[PDB]
């Protein structure tokens, strides 16, 4: 019953390992638990700015794949529809494997393929993947200048790494989600989050580039995770030294957008986002999504077998997946206190969040390391969790 | 006793087929020979000199061999892919029983073509997922239709399988034969009469009639039908002529195929399989070297349980090699034989064997379509118990 959610914050603070770090649980809709710790950033130790500005990278994702459920509700596209019906550089795609054997895929990819990440795409620092090599070469990621729709184009002639619908593996597949609905609307993903996710639930922060008033409000980012180079065989030391973050991340390119990482957010914008999703409506009751169609969007679609779910071998123990992100399927097989359903996702800088439908309740932390040996997230929902009965 | 006209003989008076002839040889010479029967039930005329019959797919043991010797000669090679040659079969499909198609993950190569593995069907294959489309398409019915223009109609068909991965028996054989003629130039059935009829003295060989021929062509009996659906269960074995329709013409001059369409007698025939012993002439001309011969002889494809199956018929034993099949387990055999015999046979039950433990071929000649008894079998069976 003691605050632990503030003892697990102060402590990795003041062992060095994050900068700064902020927090809220609400149950109902409303705060039950807030906190704040340590500084923007160490250099200067200014303190942490009302509504300071995260870099969320994959927290994008569940946003992104929920603008697809609001678009397959309205009737833009299916699950079952083939990106190449929006797309024809999606067609004809090959598969590769790890003895150099390519042919061609049997299957086409499906837009429920991209929103289950198995429809064979890889991504740049995917260790050891046969691809993944050809991702970087080509600089998916790191390239942030370069427009969704040519990324795409360079993206679309590089094989898969199986056949779609066979497998699961984490990647690049909801930017190529992102394309695909830019396609099918003839709209751009940026503006059609706007209008019909941030602007309705007034996450008046969340983009992909700063707001006027955003750059003393950014939170610095630190970690020895590098984007340039060779996935690491052994883990950088977790040490807080400001990321280079090259080209990747523009804080003000007009047109940089993607969907599986580069949205800027803020703790309260996200909670915002993430009270929706337990019922698939604004707070004045406005519908962002039917409860058919959001049921479906939740409803565990990828079950993992003995080695369950893993993401570059890190596991997720007890989880299942949905078309937006993790959900825990089997408490006897988690490793950090949650209960049945529980959903959410993460981000590559630590950030953290999560919604828990049997309480009523949601979560988030945010902080900014990159290539974090301290599983903050889960700390932080385990604390929670311990804390509501 | 002479077996071999005891067998031939009795299917002569049981009515079950016209006319029988037979030849074996032993070092190239004749050891057993004769015949039984007439040319036609109808005039009871008797076999004529050098009688000419249609042998069916024994012409792809032949159109393989020419196939072996261009591979000698470096035109192609085993692995060759076919759409090098013929851009028709780039980006095949695979369908499956459940009406399932995905593009085909191997391309098919000469090598698939020769052992059946290329994933082609037949327009009789029963049960089979394509061979409907086959039979609409009247791939084989149409044998006026030049080879050239039938291979662009079979070729946006779906394949059975993908390339190399199963075995089935199949029009593989006439795409080998287009094939060749896409990579040499040439027509088939003059790199035939060129390279293997004229050296070996074939002088009754070929897709067309010789002008004398008329009078000297079996008649063809049975009631297995190219027309319609391929049978449920089997046509009664009864001597009726057959209609052929317009699928084996006798004085086309354009008529090719790799699978089927040669006319050969008993006589020529022998000079190939007598050659199979060797890769020569009789004179010693060498038309496919040891080493390549060798090399098509081996057995390379190997078969389950269920063994080598043709609509569902055994050939019990046998693999296949690159000519046709090959002996590789006499304790499986189904009638004598002995370890490497090998040959093929023909949709009108002409039959051929060449028996390398002993020196010996033998051909039996008839013309009944869907046969109920093995005759080809039975006629070596006699031969092999005659030694
Ligand atoms: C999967 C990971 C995440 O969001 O978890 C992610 C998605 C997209 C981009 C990036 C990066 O920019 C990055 C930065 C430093 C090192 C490696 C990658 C990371
Ligand atoms: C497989 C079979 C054979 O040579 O064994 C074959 C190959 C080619 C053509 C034909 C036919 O014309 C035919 C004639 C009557 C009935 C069915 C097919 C038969």
């Amino acid at each position: 019953m003691p605050d632990l959610l503030t003892n697990v914050a102060e402590n990795y603070v003041n062992q060095d390992l994050f900068a700064g770090i902020e927090w809220r649980i609400d149950q109902d809709g409303k705060p039950i638990f807030q906190g704040c710790a340590g500084v923007k950033d160490i250099e200067t130790r200014t303190f942490i700015p009302k509504n300071a500005i995260y870099r969320i990278y994959s927290m994008t994702k569940p946003i992104v794949s929920f603008l697809a459920m609001m678009l397959i509700e309205r009737g833009v596209f299916r699950l079952s529809s083939p990106i190449q019906n929006f797309d024809p550089r999606f067609k004809s795609m090959k598969v590769i494997d790890q003895h150099a054997h390519i042919e061609p895929a049997t299957a086409l990819i499906t837009i429920e393929h991209l929103l289950t990440h198995q429809a064979g795409f890889s991504y740049d620092f995917s260790l050891g993947c046969p691809i993944s090599a050809h991702y970087r070469d080509a600089q998916l990621i790191e390239d942030g200048g370069r427009d969704l729709t040519d990324m795409m184009g360079v993206l679309a002639e590089l094989p898969l790494v199986f056949h779609p619908g066979t497998q699961w593996k984490y990647s690049i597949s909801t930017d190529v989600l992102a394309h695909i609905i830019e396609c099918a609307t003839g709209e751009r993903v940026d503006d059609l989050l706007q209008r019909l996710i941030f602007d309705p639930l007034d996450m008046q922060d969340t983009g992909f580039s700063l707001p006027l008033d955003g750059a003393s409000r950014l939170m610095e980012v630190y970690g020895m995770r590098s984007l340039a180079g060779l996935p690491a065989l052994k883990p950088a030391p977790h040490v807080l030294v400001p990321a280079d973050l090259g080209s990747s991340h523009p804080t003000d390119d007009p047109d940089f957008r993607r969907g599986g990482h580069g949205l800027y957010s803020t703790l309260d914008d996200y909670m915002a986002f993430a009270n929706m999703l337990l019922s698939g409506q604004t707070p004045e009751g406005e519908t962002l999504l039917s409860p058919a169609v959001l049921k479906l969007a939740l409803a565990p679609r990828v079950h993992f077998g003995a080695r369950g779910m893993r993401i570059n071998d890190e596991p997720f123990a007890g989880y299942s997946w949905n078309l937006l992100g993790r959900v825990m399927t089997d408490v006897g097989a988690a490793a950090y206190a949650t209960h049945l359903g529980e959903f959410g996702w993460s981000g590559a800088a630590a950030t953290y969040f999560w919604v828990d439908p049997t309480k009523n309740m949601t979560g988030c932390v945010m902080t900014q390391f990159l290539g974090s040996q301290h599983p903050i997230g889960s700390d932080m929902q385990a604390a929670a969790m311990s804390m509501l009965g």
